[PDB]
């Protein structure tokens, strides 16, 4: 019956959390103002974030059953998934919502390193060079992809949406204006990539804007009701993604950093595929996808219907297809996330009601019409990456 | 809770939460009606992603609630084993306690415990009679019509013939089984089998749990019961043949006792006699026969659940309460219905301590409580005893 979904390896972030608003964070630094309370303290989960994860595990396990890989109704053979989170609550979290989803009632544990509220080694984009050469090309490269982007639009808006220059930060330390101050990048040994300054503020403010918006506070109570339309959400979103694109989105950065998961999906996909379960579900973080995405070297993506260039709630699903012959197996790479609107309304996804899927593309592996390309040359590709 | 209360263990005794129609009953509803039945996401008996959701929201709920009152420190996850959960296995079941743990306890590792063997019935759950001796039955099938005899279900029936076209099931046309009300009931007490009532009583119980279901699930209008059920009070008599076969099944005394056996004795162990040993929290997730065959067993006193049509609602927990009152030196129970309203099902309504669970507190009559809903520790240890 032709290909059928052979394996796949599904790479998230984690959903919904409380931005930490607590005396002397960053948030309560940068503005006057109060921020609305949130049910959980900041940067864990909430029920809101596990029921949207809910939701896409819902989705995920009907679309899989579509394709082939372990149909409805029945739990998939025992150690057919393995999942694997980062060793923080908002990570083990989103797993546990994603999987219980999924796999309703089957005994699939969520693995993580013993020691929780830390980092594991697998999902930290550190620095692993120390060599001043590498130093000094990362610090470049990072600030000319800054120097391309015209920020000081957004950075006036929100200074008026936040009171900036009355904010602890100007009163207590003198850092009184965002549009004007300086970024101060770092490529530190064995940290991950870094600024400081304006755009680091401005980043941790948006992304508080937008989990309210997602959270579902009333649009009273999301920036103070200071965003109105699309196109204001869009220059807001350019220092949250220009964050993000600065620090790890570099080529010298990324392929770095992101060593350790590259080498996992090598591992899970390639060079231990005998071993590897149907289903591989990871959880990580925002910088994680952002510098994969940078090392393995895919094309240039759009999502439609989000702000976010890798959205809560957005999965990379690596995809092996399998009809009779190994080396004729093909490759499909898709982001499978959902659109700011379905976040906020907490959207029902079935197959007539889906997520939204966007087909990504290795350079080092041209696709199809649809979105396919040959096993052949993604293994080519993950070998040389995992170098 | 009063001023110095402190609440120091509890036991969540569940029913699993929101799922599709028995497969069991299949044919039952087949035959019943030329009528098309609505489509379920899952296979019969399974849990929805709905009743996954709500149960998130429970969860949570519950969380909340545990935080409030000092049991569980809001942002970090509890100690290694002070939270113990066991769900039967069965898919439905063990997803609930799935979904309640990771609501409740999102982040934190928190199994949950279950016989393998999924699919078959853990004994702990399985409400089955466990006496094979032919005294049992005669005390047990009487016990049985008689609380079948207390109940008015005429109108239910007729009600329930209109509403499916039943003039016109295969029952009817083929079977020429042409009344509902007409046709007699007759009870089984089946050594290992649950009591069991054959006819138009079983039914109208699988009928009626069908559209119930629909309605939580949030079918449309039109296709909960083919759109019939217009008012409140429409579901309110159709909910007797449900609430009656449940009631005729699982109350009378003389079959809840046998029945309820093992739980009772967990539930013994738990609060009463290991109870030193005992994890602080306990989810137990099982079935609505377990719970009405246990609260009879324990001998409450009747309840009302208001804002529902079930008198064990789906995802609805007993939840057993031990507290210290510092101030008088005693040791109280408090024992409550927690559980989601019809409306709150239906709308999955988010539930928290601002927007919360339904609750209503019970009564040991046993255990006579205070003008607050507490009784003496050592009242519930001899009922508990006694029981067990
Ligand atoms: O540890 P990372 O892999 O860098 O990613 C997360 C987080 O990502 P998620 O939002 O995907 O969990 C980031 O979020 P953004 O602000 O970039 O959207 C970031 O920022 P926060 O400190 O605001 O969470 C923070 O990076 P870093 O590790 O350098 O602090 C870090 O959070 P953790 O520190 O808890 O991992
Ligand atoms: O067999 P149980 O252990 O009681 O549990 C369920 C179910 O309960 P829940 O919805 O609370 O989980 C019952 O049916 P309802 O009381 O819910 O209608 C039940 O018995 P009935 O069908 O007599 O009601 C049926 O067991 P069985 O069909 O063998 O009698 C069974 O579900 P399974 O069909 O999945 O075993
Ligand atoms: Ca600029």
């Amino acid at each position: 019956e032709g290909y059928q979904l052979e394996q796949v390896l599904i790479m998230s972030r984690a959903n919904l959390r409380a931005p930490l608003a607590n005396n002397g964070s960053v948030l309560e630094q940068s503005t006057p103002k109060q921020w609305p309370e949130w049910e959980v303290p900041g940067g864990q989960l909430t029920t809101k974030g596990g029921v949207l994860e809910v939701y896409m595990g819902h989705y995920m396990r009907e679309w899989l059953a579509q394709q082939g890989m372990v149909k409805t109704g029945e739990c998939p053979a025992a150690d057919s998934v393995y999942a694997y989170a980062n060793s923080l609550q908002r990570t083990v979290a989103t797993a546990q919502f994603f999987i219980t989803g999924a796999f309703p009632g089957c005994d699939v544990p969520v693995h993580h390193q013993e020691k929780m509220g830390t980092m594991d080694p697998t999902f930290n984009p550190v620095i692993t060079d120390n060599s001043p050469e590498f130093r000094e090309k990362a610090l470049k490269a990072m600030e000319t992809e800054r120097q391309k982007m015209q920020l000081t639009e957004s950075y006036k808006l929100l200074e008026q949406m936040t009171n900036y220059a009355d904010s602890p930060s100007c009163k207590e330390k003198k850092v009184c204006s965002l549009a004007d101050a300086k970024d101060t990048f770092s490529a530190d040994y064995e940290k991950e990539p870094g600024v400081s300054g304006p755009l680091k503020v401005g980043n941790s403010l948006v992304d508080a804007f937008t989990l309210q918006y997602y959270e579902g506070f009333p649009a009273d109570q999301v920036a103070w009701g200071e965003i109105k339309t699309d196109q204001q959400w869009r220059v807001l979103s350019k220092l949250k993604n220009g964050y993000q694109d600065s620090l790890f989105t570099s080529t010298e950065v990324a392929q770095n950093v992101a060593k350790p998961l590259v080498k996992y999906i090598d591992k899970t996909l390639v060079t231990e595929q005998a071993k590897a379960p149907k289903i591989t579900l990871l959880v990580g973080h925002d910088s994680n996808i952002a510098s994969l995405l940078t090392a393995l070297d895919f094309k240039p993506y759009q999502l439609h219907d989000q702000q976010e260039r890798t959205p809560i709630g957005g999965k990379i699903v690596f995809q092996r297809w399998h009809d009779k012959n190994a080396n004729q197996e093909l490759m499909k790479i898709e982001y499978v996330y959902q659109s700011s609107e379905q976040l906020r309304n907490a959207s029902v996804l079935s197959l007539q009601s889906p997520a939204q899927r966007v087909t990504l593309e290795l350079k080092g592996c041209p696709v199809d019409a649809n979105g396919f390309c040959p096993v052949d040359k993604f293994n080519a590709v993950m070998n040389n990456a995992a170098k």
